[PDB]
């Protein structure tokens, strides 16, 4: 790209527990915990009872040192900057006897001029990480109250005083690992003349005919002379130049602001997953001085995203309009992929997005108790067509709002807004998670004096209704901001449900049946969820076999909600026979979470346009644990992920049965209307025999982006109560010429009420390496089958599906670990779980 040289400061690091004077190799980027693990100085934090055994680390200070060589020639570059992309958290950075920086914000990158401090030959970098605990003890002691951050698993809730990942202090699905270290990359850049400080591609307008852009550059010129330069912007697509623009300047010492207009005629639009291609242009900005001294590029998607949040007859709408078209949101809430962030590899990020794209998602919420994710994450969003709802990193508690804290947050907000604002995927900012809800409804007013309660309320506005929205207005002015999710709606207050987004925790915390999701509807569901134990191979990764009960102390260990086990059983008993064995119980819990949650995903799509989106809680896990996730820590899809994929299908046949009657809806998120369609249904018993005749509804239309009822029949006089216990409804949708475009299966009774016949799923297996093709067969219905393998991270073409009486079913299992010579397979189904 340009004449600069970058040195990656990523080898030869050592670390030491302060005071010990003992030093050992470290891996950077990394964490103090991981460095210790690598030297068997801590046990596997995720195993067994090890949480309590690793806590001591957070009471210690930790130092990091590296040496590097700089040549005479490098020292004669005009400028040299040391960039820290992340320091967790209170870090005194020393280079060659100079204190360059007192870092105090995990979420901030720092760029430091170092030429004048560097020496020819060897150079010594030394970082002192103050314990974030010991650092904030005195701050907590000055405060005279304890903030109500219940997810902070310590008597003193110190999390709130630090700009550090909230979940690192513990969460209701997470381990407490209050770590430190150089958590993103360290780079030393040697350069001439200037660097591009920021390159913002600002979209001014977009029509089918023309995209107008403003290319906004901040150049930091490091020499004392005035430098004539030419600024060049090349717009390209797939390696071919689309437009090129050019601007003569004379760069002054310090910051220069340069703006160059560019246009793209007949622009190829970036579209979300399901609606077309996630087209990305390449925008390259160069500073040319006679040599290209500086260059920076962004991949740019050309699209409009408008969040429509307006008063209406139903209350206040909350929806996303994309490229002019109201887009029903289908997705999940995302949390950190690990307790130790630098352990999340490029491959792990790629697989997560594959999992989202494959489940037909078009949106993800990066929830406020994690981090502002790394550049890769948003790059993957961009190229997978997934819209991104970005919370600022505040969750579930009120926070300080003193001048100095607000200054720190302002830096963090400016840094990440500029970092993220060029991404096609970025759709909106949200000030926090559930803080206004908490302040209003979680009983804080009986916990604090009236004066401190008032200070919390005034402090709320300072941060979330003044500082954050005004910063977004300044630096990202065409992006929506909302102060909180949920902004008004509260799950115990039906009158508030028509106003904006909902976290419906009536299911789970309120003990409400899954069927309540058909009647308790939001304008937009930004959270709802249900826990499940992960499958046995994940349990085995943290527990010995003597530990495989629900309430072993092990298992308790890996259940951070406190309530969760009894809720699971309470809900399971409503719909299923509770199995006697721990492993059968784990299996039925996976089925339960998949079935109840997908009934909600279905209600929300069915009730469009009243409801315009659904993001379940939660996509993923940070470690081996019992949680609300659809994918466990090892990347195994639970039933819920397969069920999310089905419920998010572009076209879906949705049968819904209430008050002894059946409706069938056809739901489409396609951009085109389907015409001359036939819905075909037939009642089949568990032995495979059709009851009565096929039912045909011909001449159906399925308009773009609609949910519509095409069929209703009462059960009474159609099927007897015994038929209902003994048969299912198969439903297929076909075009004019009889091509199948969709299919569903419907059961008339709760699973515990079904007269399931004893049966064996037999299978044939054809195994090559990387691969296992299974052909399954059962003469009778096998209900909710789980094809279970011991192979961590094995991917399946399908799983957690009903194998229909007599119907062959092909399933492909893939894994890099499958060898050309036989994969262990155990097939479970509902009837086996009880006598
Ligand atoms: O309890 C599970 C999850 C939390 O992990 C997370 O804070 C989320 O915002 C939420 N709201 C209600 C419950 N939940
Ligand atoms: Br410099
Ligand atoms: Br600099
Ligand atoms: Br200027
Ligand atoms: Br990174
Ligand atoms: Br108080
Ligand atoms: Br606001
Ligand atoms: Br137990
Ligand atoms: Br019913
Ligand atoms: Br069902
Ligand atoms: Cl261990
Ligand atoms: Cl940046
Ligand atoms: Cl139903
Ligand atoms: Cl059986």
């Amino acid at each position: 790209n340009d004449t600069s040289e970058v040195m990656l400061l990523d080898t030869g690091w050592e670390f030491s527990q302060s005071g010990t004077e003992k030093w050992m190799p470290a891996t950077v980027p990394g964490t103090v915990h991981q460095d210790l693990i690598s030297h068997e100085l801590l046990p596997n934090p995720f195993y067994g009872m090890n949480e309590k055994k690793i806590q001591w680390v957070e009471n210690e200070d930790w130092e990091y040192r590296t040496s590097f060589i700089v040549s005479e020639e490098q020292l004669n570059r005009d400028g040299i900057q040391l960039i820290f992309e992340g320091l967790d958290t209170y870090a005194d950075v020393y280079l060659n006897g100079s204190l360059l920086l007192k870092a105090d914000n995990m979420f901030v990158g720092y760029t430091l001029p170092v030429k004048s401090v560097l020496r020819k030959g060897e150079n010594h970098l030394y970082i002192y990480f103050h314990s974030p605990i010991r650092q904030t003890l005195p701050q907590y002691a000055s405060n005279g109250f304890n903030y109500p951050a219940d997810n902070d698993h310590h008597e003193k809730h110190l999390s709130v005083f630090s700009r550090k990942a909230p979940y690192s202090y513990g969460w209701d699905w997470g381990i407490r690992m209050v770590t430190s270290g150089v958590w993103r990359p360290v780079t030393l850049r040697f350069y001439d003349i200037a660097t591009i400080s920021d390159y913002y591609v600002r979209q001014l307008s977009l029509t089918d005919e023309n995209a107008r852009l403003s290319n906004e550059l901040i150049v930091n010129q490091i020499v004392p002379q005035k430098i004539p330069a030419e600024v060049r912007v090349n717009v390209s697509l797939n390696g071919t130049t689309v437009t090129e623009v050019k601007q003569q300047v004379t760069l002054q010492p310090g910051i220069n602001h340069i703006t160059l207009p560019a246009e793209v005629t007949n622009p190829v639009r970036w579209m979300p997953n399901g609606w077309g291609t996630p087209t990305l242009y390449d925008f390259s900005a160069q500073i040319a001085c006679g040599r290209i001294v500086a260059e920076q590029s962004h991949r740019i998607g050309l699209r409009t995203i408008r969040v429509v949040n307006e008063k209406d007859k139903d209350g206040e709408s909350f929806y996303f309009e994309v490229n002019g078209i109201p887009m029903f949101a289908k997705g999940a809430n995302y949390i950190p992929q690990d307790a130790l962030l630098p352990n999340v590899t490029t491959e792990r990020y790629q697989t997560l997005f594959r999992d989202m794209k494959e489940a037909n998602m078009n949106m993800v919420r990066i929830w406020g108790g994690g981090t502002y994710e790394n550049n890769l994450f948003y790059d993957l969003a961009d190229e997978n067509g997934i819209l991104v709802w970005q919370d600022f990193m505040f969750a579930c508690t009120p926070y300080p709002s003193d001048p100095t804290f607000l200054k720190r947050v302002e830096a963090e907000a400016v840094y990440n807004i500029r970092r993220l604002r060029n991404h096609a995927s970025l759709a909106m900012w949200c000030g926090n998670n559930e803080i206004l809800e908490a302040l209003k409804y979680w009983g804080f007013e009986k916990k604090f004096t009236p004066e401190v309660y008032q200070g919390l309320m005034h402090g709320y506005d300072k941060l979330f209704r003044e500082l954050l929205p005004s910063t977004v207005k300044e630096f990202d002015s065409d992006r929506f901001y909302v102060h909180s999710s949920p902004y008004l709606a509260n799950w115990g207050r039906p009158e508030s449900w028509g106003t904006g987004d909902s976290h419906n925790w009536g299911v789970w915390y309120g003990k409400k049946p899954f069927e309540s999701l058909d009647t308790d509807l939001p304008r937009f569901m930004s959270e709802f969820g249900f826990q499940s134990f992960p499958e046995m191979k994940t349990i085995a990764a943290f527990a010995a076999p003597e530990d495989y009960q629900i309430e072993s102390e092990v298992m308790n260990a890996h259940q951070k909600s406190s309530i969760g086990n009894s809720l699971i059983r309470t809900y399971m008993e409503r719909d299923y026979i509770i199995p006697e064995s721990f492993e059968d119980f784990v299996y039925v819990g996976l089925v339960l979470q998949g079935q109840g949650m997908r009934h909600g995903l279905e209600a929300h799509r069915r009730n469009r346009p009243y409801c315009m989106g659904t993001l379940y809680w939660q996509l993923n896990d940070s470690w081996p644990v019992v949680s609300w996730s659809s994918i466990d820590y090892y990347g195994n899809w639970k039933a819920l992920h397969y069920q999310a994929k089905r419920a998010f299908a572009p076209v879906l046949i949705n049968p819904i049965q209430q008050n002894d009657s059946l409706s069938v809806y056809l739901i489409s998120d396609r951009l085109d209307t389907m015409e001359q369609m036939t819905l075909e249904m037939k009642v089949v018993d568990f032995d495979g025999k059709t009851l009565g005749k096929k039912i045909q509804v011909h001449s159906l239309e399925v308009p773009a982006n609609t949910s519509k009822c095409v069929y209703r029949a009462k059960l009474d006089g159609w099927l007897t109560p015994e038929d209902c216990r003994r048969s299912f409804l198969k439903l297929i949708l076909k075009d004019k010429s009889g091509h199948q475009v969709a299919e569903s299966v419907h059961f008339f009774r709760k699973t515990k009420d079904l007269q399931l016949p004893p049966t064996s799923v037999s299978y044939q297996m054809k195994q090559t390496d990387g691969k296992c093709e299974l052909t399954l067969f059962s003469s009778m219905l096998a209900k909710d089958i789980f094809i279970e393998t011991p192979l961590q991270g094995a991917r399946y073409s399908d799983n957690f599906f009903d194998l229909l009486p007599g119907e062959r079913k092909k399933v492909i299992i893939t894994s890099p670990r499958i060898k050309k010579g036989e994969l262990p397979v155990n097939i479970k189904h509902i009837r086996e779980t009880y006598k």
